[PDB]
């Protein structure tokens, strides 16, 4: 996986950024953000998000079918994002713009 061929659009600055973002909310230091990371998150970042909403946010970018984030899924959301590609609703949008990242 190399970040900078696959999200060409990401600054270096802003890749770092979302570096220590993921590694600030993977509690537990196994290289993932499963559901309960990612609802500590969401609550911090002022969204929180019911059990299965957290569940349909991991879904959607979920490219391993593991349950929980890798970092380049992590990314993913924020790629997304800058796309235009999530719903207004989704409460990915909702990580991606209260993350104060950018
Ligand atoms: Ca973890
Ligand atoms: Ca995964
Ligand atoms: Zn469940």
């Amino acid at each position: 996986f190399n970040p900078y061929t696959e999200f060409p659009e990401f600054s270096r600055r802003l890749l770092k950024d979302l570096e220590k973002m993921f590694k600030t909310y993977d509690a537990g230091r196994d290289g993932f953000i499963d559901l309960m990371e990612l609802k500590l998150m969401m609550e911090k970042l002022g969204a929180p998000q019911t059990h299965l909403g957290l569940k349909s946010m991991i879904k959607e970018v979920d490219e391993d079918f593991d349950g929980k984030l890798s970092f380049r899924e992590f990314l993913l959301i924020f790629h997304k994002a800058a796309a235009g590609e999530l719903q207004e609703d989704s409460g990915l949008l909702a990580l991606a713009k209260f993350s104060e990242i950018d």
